[PDB]
């Protein structure tokens, strides 16, 4: 509109052009040339950013920081430049609004430090850092022949096919990030990829002021994965971690191709060099040294894999929802079932024509099978309820009976499957078959049937194989309610009047699923720590092995320790440290020497001492250096010294030592109601200084006024400054014990006059690199930084003397001790909530229990598991997993490993045992059929023989005979059942039967199968044997004995690897969880098929 | 700063800013206490920072709109 422009040539709105990401730019008024941008990278501001998402959560791609760095070059360094050593730190998770701060600072001419950070509730989080360089030479790589390149790379890779592959590992690329059309490759020998990238149509409008659009640059990074050497080697989650050198030669608007080159292709990561070419082949941008990789740590990769692979069955309290003839059939005729009687009466009571069948063991099964098939063809029925009979506490009997039930349910299930018409719904009613409520002790016999009904439902889904695990107390009126409601639930249970329903889920927790113990407080190590800072509920009492001290160290028996404000920040994760590592809870202590390490003349055992250590002083025993402890004088207790130490030390150092607090001079004590505050008052009163104090609460301020201190102000504002200037007739103060921050720090410096002694104890502003204006220093001011924590490492003698001098002054009575409020170790979190909320006054002391009392404690991975002072037994050790585990255990440090297998050792097995015995650890081989009882005893006696107590068992012994329900013979059931169930019981008995050597074991593990859990068709007999063995472990745990079961997946020698399972096995044992299911889950065919068929795997579909 | 109606308190000017074709100035307001903020204008040239103006800002003050006058009566 030529008119609109001429009339608008007068009222113009004041606006300025900005970068889409970087946003508003400000150059700070300081040397060196320091720049600063503030901008939004939220999904509301930049919709297209929602299309890049890791694990279904929108995150900022690596490519975004690349653009930000490239963009920040020209304004800082007014020239053509590069971006060197660009690194991506934490993963930025995007919201509707995600403000981000970029900042570049000139270090040297033609060089500048770059950095993208994000600020949340005061806490800064660095997201990326690099170096900008302008001095670099204009070395534009020569244009390429797009025709020749594409001719040299004939093998085409589709973009959608590759982006689908990214979705499996967890990385999602939406419409915006689908720029990669297709990538052309050749072989692994050829290290290059010619990719056909292009910024999608919607984003072409939004090319705006981008050096390179991050959507486009990420599509180039995707192109690197199309290389065959990358696909073959690094078959894991590859995320960009950084870029060695980034330069833009021109506009990337017309980029149509991306030429990649593999520098290095390793299992850990992939390095590559990129070049963005236009249609002609001219280079527009180059990325040398693009580093991709498995996000963080090698050990953190294992921990993450283990979590995804684990599986557990969980029971949910459910209600029967919404809105034909029936047949009730039995499994024991000589046993009169009131459940069967009551069910038939309740179905007829509901108004359904019910018939009853009496199939029992030791009966003509071919004739009864024909009688059943006749009843089905005679009348069309809706469902068939199979009532399993319960005989009449002996497990031995229930293990033998459990086989007969499986053999009999196969006979019944086979005849229902072989139906001319539409098969009716099968309902199997078992008596306390499996564990649902934590209080339950499982009734076996029916334990094996849950694996069979799961396989029958998979082999023959027409008849929806449903299981109903009933208890004695429940009522038949509520049971038939389930049969007639027709809910699609396949695994169900009844405990009292409540209906439960199973559901498969991964649960790799480490809270209740971690070992527990009880430990003495006089003996045995126990320490207090936060498993994850921020949450005070995560404050745990952990165990530690208190070892011999030395050289030049001392073990102290702590009677008490303090709670400093520093220990609160540690609890919330807000504590700053020069080391970088977050310190341990408890800095100071007061105790009695336990042991003196070789060799120190200074300390003696039984000396009452107080000191410092780190390493957690909220524990019964602390090992501290001789440099950090001092004998307490007679005038003070362990608890008095534990409170005083740091508060008075910091003050002593700060006021009387650094600031040389003279008499009469005015002192400003910030937050004077606290520990350091009360200590400051004490020495200020002693020195004869005029006190000016501050405090947050009115109640807290009024306390200072009552303590006899005139001149009290608010610590949360900058009022105190002008108020003190008025209350001193413009003089101000002399000394300032600054615990406060920000403008209150600056205001405090501006306050003190001539004498000027600013003592900063507060670390926040130092670690934040706050540019402190030097102009107030024109009056001979003196700034003092104080970090006793650091001093304890750099000059421990000065800290020794500083503690020793305050313990002397306080014991002499030269200084009076402050308000001390004791807290038992248990209520430590409560003291933190109080201190952390500014509710407290004075000092808070943690009292350590000097008693013969016991306290419940948690061993994380201090668990023994594999040890040289203990023997081990492995059934099925001469082959399969057992031989790999035995070899791994011998290497892990095990004294005597008895290996068993009914067959003699093979030629390759004997060779493996020879090299293990050659490399120290002895391996005994005692053959036998574990199904026979004498074998279990012979094994146990052999493992103990070398003066070693049995510390663990492994039940890998197994037979696998697979057959379809139609051809599952009665003999084949006993073949698979015998080693798994009879061996497990004979092992259990051999352990109890054994003397005190066997009554000391740490674990009892049993290798189960994932086929029992899901229902792999054809297994059946093997599946049922495992479901009994899985329930047997929950029963063994219920009795108190240790017990474990690991339902394994598919091993190698997509499928579990050998060394992958070794870590999982060892890990599962470090934790107190009975059922563990290690199996490759990802997005497998058998899981996607199982999730859509039944609501048991509801959480897997999502 | 204070997303509301506000007063500017104790506005002081110090050194006389002489202007050139370019004279960059940095304004800077920080919250100190609630509904209150230290305001400050300054200029950095050759390494010497020069505070050209300062004040406090208040958003907690009450809108006591002075009464309107009679333009014509006033002129009489
Ligand atoms: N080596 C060292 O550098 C060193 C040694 C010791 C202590 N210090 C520093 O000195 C300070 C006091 O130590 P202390 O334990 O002896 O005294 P303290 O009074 O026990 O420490 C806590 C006080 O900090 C104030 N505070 C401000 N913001 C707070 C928040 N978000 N949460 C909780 N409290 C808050 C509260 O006082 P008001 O409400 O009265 O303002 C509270 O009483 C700490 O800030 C600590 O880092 C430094
Ligand atoms: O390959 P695999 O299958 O993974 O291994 C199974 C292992 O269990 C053993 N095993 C199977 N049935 C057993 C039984 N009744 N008693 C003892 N060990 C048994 C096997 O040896 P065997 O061939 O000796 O049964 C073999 O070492």
């Amino acid at each position: 509109m030529l008119d609109r422009e001429l009339e608008s040539s007068a009222p113009g709105v004041p606006s300025v052009s900005v970068h889409p990401l970087l946003g508003s730019h400000v150059v700070l008024p300081q040397e060196p040339e320091e720049h600063l941008w503030q901008g939004d990278v939220g999904t509301e501001a930049h919709p297209w950013l929602s299309d890049h998402r890791v694990h279904q959560v929108a995150v900022l791609p690596g490519a975004a920081y690349c653009e930000m760095a490239l963009a920040a070059v020209t304004p800082v360094l007014g020239d053509t430049g590069e971006v060197h050593d660009l690194k991506f730190h934490d993963m930025l998770l995007l919201d509707d609004a995600t403000p981000v701060w970029v900042s570049a600072a000139v270090t040297a001419p033609g060089t500048a430090e770059f950095g993208v950070e994000t600020h949340q509730s005061g806490d800064r989080t660095q997201r990326a850092t690099a170096v900008l360089r302008g001095d670099v030479d204009a070395e534009r790589p020569a244009a390429h022949s797009i025709d020749a390149l594409l001719a040299a790379h004939p093998n085409r890779v589709d973009g959608d096919e590759l982006r689908a592959g990214f979705g499996t590992v967890g990385i999602g690329h939406g419409a915006a990030f689908a720029g990669l059309s297709e990538a052309y490759v050749a072989t692994a020998a050829e290290p290059t990829v010619v990719a056909a990238v292009a910024l999608p149509g919607p984003l072409r409008s939004g090319q705006r002021g981008y050096t390179v659009h991050p959507a486009l640059l990420d599509a180039c990074f995707q192109s690197v994965i199309a290389h065959p050497e990358v696909q073959n080697i690094a078959s894991g989650m590859l995320l960009p971690l950084g870029v060695r050198r980034l330069r833009a030669y021109g506009s990337t608007r017309n980029v149509r191709y991306c030429l990649s080159r593999i520098v290095k292709a390793d299992s850990f990561g992939v390095e590559a060099d990129l070049e963005l070419l236009d249609a002609d082949g001219t280079v527009l941008l180059s990325a040398m040294g693009l580093q991709l990789g498995t996000g963080n740590s090698d050990k953190a990769e294992e921990e993450r894999l283990l979590d995804e692979r684990l599986l557990t069955i969980e029971w949910q309290q459910r209600e029967l929802p919404r809105p034909g003839s029936w047949l009730v059939i039995l499994a024991g005729d000589d046993d009169e079932n009131p459940r069967a009687a009551g069910v038939v009466s309740a179905l007829i009571g509901a108004g359904m024509p019910t018939t009853t069948m009496a199939w029992s063991h030791d009966a003509d099964h071919d004739a009864q099978a024909a009688a059943l098939t006749a009843r089905l063809d005679e009348q069309p029925l809706a469902g068939v309820a199979v009532i399993v009979g319960d005989s009449e506490h002996d497990v031995g009997a229930d293990a033998r009976r459990g086989a007969d039930h499986v053999r009999h349910l196969v006979r019944i299930a086979r005849t229902l499957a072989d139906a001319v018409g539409e098969p009716p719904r099968l309902y199997v009613v078992t008596h306390r078959s499996q564990h649902v409520l934590d209080t339950d002790e499982p009734y076996l016999e029916h334990s094996g049937l849950r694996g069979l009904i799961r396989v029958v439902g998979m082999e023959h889904p027409r008849l929806r194989a449903t299981q109903i695990d009933v208890d004695d107390s429940t009522a038949h009126e509520a049971l038939v309610r389930q049969l007639l409601s027709g809910s699609p639930e396949d695994e169900t249970a009844w405990r009292d009047g409540q209906w439960y329903a199973a559901r498969l889920c991964p649960s790799p927790l480490r809270a209740a699923e971690r070992r527990t113990a009880v430990a003495d407080n006089a003996s045995e190590g126990m320490r207090l720590v936060v498993r994850n800072p921020g949450d005070l509920e995560s404050m745990e009492l952990v165990t530690f092995e208190r070892g011999t001290p030395g050289p030049g160290q001392i073990e102290v028996a702590v009677k008490a320790s303090s709670i400093n404000f520093a220990d609160v920040l540690v609890a919330f994760g807000r504590c700053p440290s020069f080391d970088g590592r977050l310190p341990e809870l408890g800095s100071e202590f007061g105790g009695v020497v336990t042991a003196v390490g070789p060799g120190v003349t200074t300390h003696r055992v039984g000396d009452r001492v107080g000191g410092v250590s780190a390493n957690g002083c909220w524990s019964n025993f602390v090992t501290c250096e001789a440099d950090l402890a001092t004998k307490l004088p007679e005038g003070i207790s362990e608890h008095e010294a534990a409170a005083v130490g740091l508060a008075y030390g910091t003050v002593w150092l700060g006021l009387t030592e650094l600031a040389r607090m003279s008499a009469g001079d005015k002192i400003l004590i910030h937050s004077a109601t606290g520990g350091v505050g009360q200590a400051a008052i004490a020495v200020a009163r002693a020195a004869g200084a005029e006190i000016y104090a501050t405090a947050g609460s009115e109640k807290r301020r009024q306390l200072l006024r009552d303590w006899g201190i005139e001149h009290v102000y608010d610590s949360r504002t900058t009022a105190f400054a002008d108020q003190i200037r008025t209350d001193t007739d413009g003089y101000g103060v002399d000394i300032v014990l600054n615990s406060v921050t920000g403008p209150a720090q600056r205001a405090g410096l501006e306050l003190l006059a001539f004498g000027g002694r600013f003592v900063e104890i507060g670390k926040r502003d130092i670690y934040a690199d706050t540019r402190l204006g030097l102009f107030p220093f024109r009056r001979n001011l003196s700034f003092y930084a104080v970090d006793l924590a650091l001093m304890t490492v750099t000059h421990p003698q000065k800290i020794r003397d500083l503690l020793a001098t305050v313990y002397r002054l306080i014991a002499d009575g030269t200084l009076p001790l402050p308000e001390i409020t004791h807290y038992p170790l248990e209520e430590a979190a409560t003291a933190i909530r109080i201190m952390g909320g500014a509710q407290h006054t004075g000092k808070l002391v943690i009292d350590i229990p000097d008693t013969g009392q016991s306290q419940v404690v948690v061993p994380p991975e201090q668990v023994p598991v594999f040890r040289g002072d203990g023997a081990y037994v492995i059934t099925g050790g001469l082959g399969g997993l057992g031989l790999f585990l035995a070899e791994r255990m011998a290497a892990a440090g095990c004294g005597r490993i008895v290996v068993n297998s009914r067959s003699a050792p093979s030629t390759r097995s004997s060779e493996i045992i020879e090299l293990i015995r050659a490399t120290g650890a002895d391996i005994v081989v005692e053959c036998g059929d574990i199904a026979e009882p004498d074998t279990a005893l012979r094994l146990v006696a052999a493992a103990t023989q070398t003066g070693l107590p049995l510390r663990g068992v492994l039940h890998a012994a197994a037979v696998v005979e697979d057959a379809t329900l139609a051809n599952i013979t009665d003999e084949l059931v006993e073949h698979d059942w015998a080693p798994k169930v009879y061996g497990a019981w004979n092992l259990h008995q051999a352990v109890q039967s054994g003397g005190p050597a066997t009554s000391e074991l740490d674990w009892f593990c049993a290798f189960s199968s994932a086929a029992a859990l899901v229902g792999s068709p054809g297994q059946g007999a093997y599946a049922a044997a495992n479901s009994w063995l899985d329930a047997f472990m929950q029963w063994r745990r219920a009795q108190g004995l240790p017990a474990t079961s690991i339902a394994w997946g598919a091993w190698g020698e997509n499928a579990i690897a050998p060394d992958e399972g070794a870590y999982a096995f060892e890990a599962i044992l470090r934790h107190d969880r009975v059922y563990n299911g290690y199996a490759p889950v990802l997005g497998a065919s058998w899981l996607t098929a199982f999730a859509q068929r039944s609501p048991f795997a509801e959480l897997f579909l999502a």
